[PDB]
């Protein structure tokens, strides 16, 4: 278990350093995906929120294939305008129901440290 806390304002400082191992140790989930919204991280806490098992979903398109629910305005709309001017940092609450049962969560969205790469983080509520 590694200590960070869901929100710190430097959390892209300490997650550069992790790898997939110790992602796997955070309290909460953490997805990292490409500007095109394709999954190239997805730790163990997130798999338990969701049921997605990390090594399958990883490569897939968050927006169009895993996660239909948030291609939305409210939610892909904010990433895909992160993107565009290079700068991220939303928080919001949202629900999850895509062939699962809808779960409430928060959803913390910021722009990793390296290139063209973007954190979505999520805890229960
Ligand atoms: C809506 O379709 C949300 C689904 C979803 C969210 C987060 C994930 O890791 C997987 C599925």
């Amino acid at each position: 278990m590694e200590h960070v806390a869901f929100g710190s304002e430097d959390i892209e400082n300490t997650l550069a350093k992790m790898d997939d191992g110790q992602l796997d140790g955070l309290a909460f989930g953490a997805i990292q995906l490409d500007g095109d919204g394709n999954i190239l991280q997805y730790n163990a806490a997130q798999g338990d929120i969701t049921g997605r098992d990390p090594k399958q979903v990883i490569g897939k398109n968050f927006f169009k294939d895993v996660a239909p629910c948030t291609d939305s305005p409210e939610f892909y709309g904010k990433f895909k305008e992160g993107v565009a001017s290079g700068n991220l940092n939303t928080m919001f609450e949202y629900t999850f129901d895509y062939q699962m049962t809808p779960t409430k969560v928060k959803v913390h969205m910021k722009k990793a440290l390296s290139g063209d790469s973007y954190w979505v983080f999520v805890k229960r509520v």
